[PDB]
């Protein structure tokens, strides 16, 4: 398992980061994410990497990439991303894992 634990967790044992805020430039778990991002909506003026909006059917799409769906995974963020994100550079130096021939 290559999942990063919530570095900003003080539960003992601590939790694991499943989400990441881009505007914060840090990866945290849902718990912390709850405190850091207080109720306000529609999204507390904070963006993320492939969030979980009211829209739910099968999978999830990127922030602004409908033509390209998420088919990659980022470790530093512990979330799912799209190859187009890793190409542009948003996740170039990021340690991800993709399929292999
Ligand atoms: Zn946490
Ligand atoms: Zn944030
Ligand atoms: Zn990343
Ligand atoms: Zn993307």
């Amino acid at each position: 398992a290559e999942k990063v634990l919530c570095q900003f967790c003080d539960q003992d044992p601590a939790q694991d980061a499943v989400k990441t805020c881009v505007t914060c430039e840090v990866s945290y778990c849902d718990e912390c994410l709850k405190a850091t991002h207080p109720n306000k909506k529609p999204f507390t003026g904070h963006r993320l990497i492939e969030p979980i909006p009211d829209s739910h059917i099968r999978g999830l799409m990127c922030l602004e990439h409908e033509d390209e769906k998420v088919n990659m995974y980022c470790v530093t963020d512990d979330q799912l991303i799209c190859a187009l994100c890793k190409l542009v550079g948003r996740h170039r130096d990021h340690q991800v894992a993709a399929l292999s021939e």
